[PDB]
């Protein structure tokens, strides 16, 4: 009975790591769109 | 012997879930300091 409680902690772990996994992978994709913009508009700074 | 190896790959999950949650606050702060400049330089590059 010590196992099944401890096994359940994995069962609430493996969702939460998966729950953040979509939450992280969205936010880094929000970076690299806005990352390449601030390189792109930087060339529009010294041009303007 | 099953109780041992269930504990370890629970702990490395516990190692990552502290670290991963430490990133989502951090990369949000990395986002916001980038979120200024893409709102900042855009307000320059049209006024230029």
């Amino acid at each position: 009975e010590a196992k099944r409680k401890l096994q359940a902690r994995l069962a609430e772990a493996e969702e939460t790591i998966e729950s953040l996994n979509q939450k992280v992978i969205a936010l880094e994709k929000t970076k690299q769109r806005l990352a390449t913009e601030v390189e792109d508009l930087q060339l529009e700074v010294d041009r303007a």
